[PDB]
């Protein structure tokens, strides 16, 4: 679990969005596993606007932060799950690191701000949904 809170927006994994997220929907994209909902309160977070390929993520299944080197946002094949058929997920960045399904939502940050959230993983890999291209989150 986990979310990004920037301005009047809440960014979550689309597959973990609640009834209230859908009732306050701003934008969603199944191909990216992202959903953004509106908030009444002003959020705590800053979005990175950079091309960093290293950073630190929070791993809830270890209660620890880990440093990672990750690939540039790209189209990656993701096996079928209960949430989605087998498909290519776009804007996904992979890294070697521990992750379990419940780790989705953990934030990846670099020195500039929030980069993205945990969205996929397995076999010593962790995948992050990028949010740095979503310039409208800042206005
Ligand atoms: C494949 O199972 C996982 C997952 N689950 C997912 O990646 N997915 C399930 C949720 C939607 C994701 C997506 N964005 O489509 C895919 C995450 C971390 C670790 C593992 C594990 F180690 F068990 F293999
Ligand atoms: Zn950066």
């Amino acid at each position: 679990s986990g979310a990004i809170y920037v301005g009047n927006y809440r960014v979550v994994n689309r597959h973990l969005a609640t009834h209230n997220d859908w009732a306050n929907l701003v934008w969603e994209d199944s191909s990216r596993d992202l959903l953004v909902s509106s908030t009444t309160a002003q959020g705590c977070d800053t979005i990175a606007r950079c091309d960093c390929q290293t950073g630190v993520y929070y791993c809830s299944s270890r209660r620890k932060h880990y440093p990672v080197s990750f690939s540039k946002p790209s189209l990656i094949f993701v096996e079928a799950s209960e949430y989605y058929p087998a498909r290519y997920q776009s804007h996904l960045m992979l890294a070697v690191g521990h992750s379990e399904p419940g780790d989705c939502g953990g934030i990846l940050r670099c020195q500039h701000g929030v980069v993205g959230i945990v969205s996929t993983g397995g076999n010593g890999l962790v995948g992050f949904a990028d949010v740095r291209d979503l310039l409208w989150l800042d206005e």
